[PDB]
């Protein structure tokens, strides 16, 4: 269960291959943070002896997250989805991961046209029902990420993501927010924190434009005032998009560049993140 | 145990006599309000029976609030200050009231020109704890206002507000907050509401310049997210200055108009505030 | 020129049609608002004689809005989006209207999967330049409107816009920016404005949700402190999805409502933002 | 006359004797300011020549701001006023700075319990009057600080300090604003850079307590945007009371730390406002 400042390590690897996660391990460091967010793009290709190994002598904890192929998107093709976060779950549990989160429901890309109907969600519950079971078995957790309208048309605020872990059941997914997200989807900024109060254990900092943090439209007293009243006790994850591969920023539709450079980001936007959490009393 | 929206009366009425109680109970009942709270300027010459008819008549619920005068300040003065709030308490319970609040502790205008002292505080503490056995004698609790350093020099925090209550260690006082003085003391608006989370009973919802709420620099997107995410359940009381008898007006330095008239403080605080009240799910 | 508040008319009616134009003019009137925005989505649709009558009957100004359709999507097929563009503005005048705003210059949901090229833009500007002295024969302007990453790839900020207006360089072509797609796409959303000083003329006073204005996340104070200081004084026009043109949807994403109803969008949002105007001193309030 | 960041020297010292400016003309130079506001509290105790020869081989530049005494307060004694003011004056341009601002029109805690007469204003436009033309004599600007109804009744917001202005009819007396007394003062802060906007030159950029810019309730983005707007080219300075002048402690309240210290101050502080200014493309940054 993450606790502390995280990164996601788009910003040195999308690929996790064998450099990738020694790069990326090498920022981690290099910025002091708590723990990582490993993206798992093909999780069969991931080592995970090699990452195991590498989080282990860093004492590094980690968590993965995906999005799910469209192959495998769980309203529609809800066995193929089992069968790719059964995977995706046993590699987070063996590299030492205490959790696989993102859209593990469904796609970046999914839309229909029309709102998501209670077939497609009856699909979801399924397959979190199973992948929770096999989550319990590996010992880890699955987070149900809420992601803005025009990447899924299914779980875009944090009051539908409690919605879903209801009709779960089950004891071991939470939520995972994300300010960019929220920026669009949420009735005040606060609102969705409030409303997944209950089941929050893990959110994404990441600013309005996925640039610097600190430098957008994302109201971060509100943000850090709430996670602080709420007693938010999980992962503060910093992400942007900045450095990212362009196959995978064009998929996320990254047009232009979202800030000058890493030095920006992260020597602006890592201080203005740790210092806001120090000053609302989360730390 | 106040719940809901109520309003300051300074707007109709500072001088609480009989027709200055009913024109704050008309106007009280005219936008729809669950309570009242009654200035106490003097409070020997207080009707109870005849507020208390009109608080029972009209299903209004009430406090009072005063500040003490510079005869009686509990800093330097602790024996005339307990004569003077055994007074007030007695008839705010007389009247049907369920508290007095504000700056109980001290007055406007209270400045020694160097920090507070412990002798100071051993003399508020004394008076409080003197006063809370009265309150409790009569069935009410106490409240404790963070005003700003201009004002007083003694609370201005919600932190120094908790930290009194617990030098008292009597169980009813609470804390009340005013945004218009959380603006200039928190170091973040939200931290005066996390700090005082455990004690907070009563807010004020004043602009930053006493005028219309909603058109100023309050934070109230942070202010009601972060009161919905403690679970505050207490009073919400808007507050404003306008057509305030300019005697006491000029007391508070209220050196021009807050605001055209009270059809713009009413017209357009009111709505706004009770529209964040309910987007934020404190109704 | 446009002036004062107005109302995108998907507050109140799906589509352009007959019955929906007396429906929207008829609330537009209740509530005292000085334009509405009409959707030139079915332009061979919309009855122009009928629309014309209404507006010039009870005072009301408009002007129209649409984003192309993907057959005739200007960065790709410009030949198709000039002719489409000719029918939009010639029906934009036959009903009274004084501007054809919006994504002209492309779709709404238009995306390539890829960083918009500089073949995009030529084709961009040929057709704007073509559309542009099309509308100038009609007495009426045209308006570039920057919408986010995910509506279309071509023209997200206030400085992408400005760009486009230099590349054109056409007399009668302003920018339209919105507060909901600046919300996403502008690095603090005063700079947007900033930005695009100099040729805007237009704005969507839109919620970070396409809710009510003022119970989003959409940085209003900053908003409209910097359309004071820049003296702005086109239109201040509000955008909730209570109703979703068909032809648009799959591109706008309103999968879920934005607010209970026309009822509170209307009576919460406009004396929000009007109660801003006055407030900031805009000119005209 | 003044350009880029600032910092008013209470952040390193409590008062401007020799040693005081020893450290402050330090610090400023590690922090790589442009100027340093000096206090003109204590004229008679002011090592002028020894000031000007560490600015001048340290290449920065200098203002002074006070607060007059209660025996000078332009409102009631305004021929006190007038002396005063030029002492300090004299000084201020014997040292090498640029212009004295902050509350040259009375005191800092200066109330008389009724709203300010009209009198009073006569009073201070004569007292301004007279010291403009002695300020030009010496080749330095004056500025008018609007500060919040606790510390002053005479002049409180940006509309206020311009009256005031044009009152005196001189060409070389300024609006100096503070975000501190603006979050208390402005109707939307804003509007107190819009209301100044054509006699802006000095602004400072302190917390809403007086603590680290960037973590109290001050609208950084919306203060920015809208300085960007207007053009402003003037300092940029910042005022937190880590070390308090014994002649304003009474006046300016501060009874507890604003910040854990000066480093705290700085550290996060300066970084947040110079990464600001950037960002909204503040002429200058
Ligand atoms: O904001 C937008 C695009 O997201 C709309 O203004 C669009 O141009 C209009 O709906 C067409 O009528
Ligand atoms: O903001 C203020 C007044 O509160 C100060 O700038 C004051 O004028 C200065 O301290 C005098 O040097
Ligand atoms: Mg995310
Ligand atoms: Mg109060
Ligand atoms: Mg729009
Ligand atoms: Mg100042």
């Amino acid at each position: 269960t993450m606790q502390g400042f995280g990164v996601h390590t788009s910003m040195w690897t999308m690929n996790w291959d064998r450099p990738g996660a020694e790069r990326a391990v090498a920022a981690a460091l290099k910025y002091e943070v708590d723990f990582i967010e490993i993206p798992m793009l093909n999780p069969p290709a991931v080592d995970t002896e090699h990452t195991r190994a590498l989080l282990e002598k860093n004492e590094l904890r980690a968590l993965c997250s995906l999005g799910l192929p469209e192959r495998a998107w769980a309203s529609v093709r809800p066995d193929a989805a089992i069968e790719h976060l059964k995977v995706a779950i046993d590699k987070t549990a063996d590299l030492g991961g205490e959790a696989l989160s993102g859209v593990i429901y469904g796609g970046i890309g999914e839309r229909t046209g029309v709102p998501p109907t209670e077939a497609e969600y009856d699909n979801i519950a399924r397959v979190l029902s199973a992948a929770a079971k096999h989550a319990k078995s590996r010992g880890i957790e699955l987070g149900v990420e809420a992601v803005n309208r025009y990447e899924n048309h299914l779980i875009n605020t944090g009051w539908q993501a409690v919605q879903m872990i209801e009709r779960v059941g089950a004891d071991n997914i939470f939520v995972h927010l994300d300010t960019y997200h929220m920026n669009i989807e949420e009735k005040g900024v606060g609102n969705g924190i409030l409303d997944a109060r209950e089941h929050l254990k893990y959110i994404h900092l990441s600013e309005s434009d996925r640039g610097t943090p600190g430098y957008g439209t994302c109201g971060w007293d509100e943000i850090f005032s709430t996670l602080a009243a709420i007693g938010f006790k999980g992962g503060l994850a910093m992400e942007s998009f900045i450095n990212m591969p362009p196959e995978v920023a064009y998929g996320l539709a990254v047009w232009r560049p979202v800030a000058k450079d890493e030095e920006e980001v992260m020597g602006n936007g890592l201080p203005f993140l740790r210092n806001k959490a120090k000053q609302y009393g989360l730390i």
